[PDB]
């Protein structure tokens, strides 16, 4: 039977591909948000190209098992990392796919903790942390989420991340006097807006 409030294995899988698909019409804007560290205006091909090879690594994978879509996100978007967003992005997904791994279903519950392991592994995966970025974005969506229905969880997850992204100048000075958000917290809001026009 269906679960109404729960994906299997195939639709996490397709829920990857369809926030992928959902990110490119965002990655001109991102790059050119892109000041931190350097205003070279790559942060949105980075993180796109991180996603693309997630997929292409789906669609080479058994994704009727969960264990494996969990190793197709890791893997693939290990190796498509490009940039600091790109290897950002790559290790918050390998936390993501940890708390996958062992699990039958992904339910609200399991995607908040996914969303919260996510976050640290990507934490923990920088050298030297700094807030006001993706990390602090991250972090939100994950405490922020709530709730025990999918859908309930993508929009808490996606609010909390929308009101730390807008906070993000107030705490990285060369944010500010740019005057604009953080290019790479500004695409984790993109990819979880993927993930809910998926769920809805
Ligand atoms: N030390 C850090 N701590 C937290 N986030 C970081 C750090 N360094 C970079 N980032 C994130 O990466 C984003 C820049 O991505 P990108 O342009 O791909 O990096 P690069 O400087 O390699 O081009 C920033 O907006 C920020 O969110
Ligand atoms: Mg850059
Ligand atoms: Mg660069």
């Amino acid at each position: 039977g269906h679960m109404a409030e729960a994906w299997g294995p195939e639709a996490v899988a397709e829920a990857f591909r369809y926030a992928t698909r959902w990110f490119q019409v965002y990655v001109e804007e991102l790059n050119a948000l892109n000041v931190y560290p350097v205003p070279d205006g790559d942060t949105g091909t980075n993180m796109l190209h991180t996603l693309e090879a997630a997929r292409r690594e789906l669609d080479l994978a058994d994704t009727s098992r969960m264990d494996q879509v969990a190793r197709a996100l890791a893997y693939g978007s290990l190796l498509g990392a490009r940039g600091n967003s790109g290897v950002i992005l790559s290790q918050i997904l390998r936390g993501f796919a940890e708390a996958l791994k062992g699990k039958r279903a992904l339910d609200g519950s399991l995607l908040r903790r996914a969303l919260r392991m996510g976050a640290e592994s990507g934490y923990k995966a920088v050298m030297r942390p700094v807030e006001g970025t993706i990390l602090t974005v991250a972090r939100a969506a994950g405490e922020g989420a709530r709730g025990e229905a999918l859908e309930e969880v993508l929009e808490t997850a996606l609010e909390a991340a929308r009101e730390a992204l807008e906070r993000t100048p107030e705490l990285l000075p060369v944010l500010r006097q740019a005057g604009v958000v953080d290019a790479g917290g500004a695409g984790y809001v993109r990819l979880l807006e993927g993930m809910r026009g998926y769920a809805l």
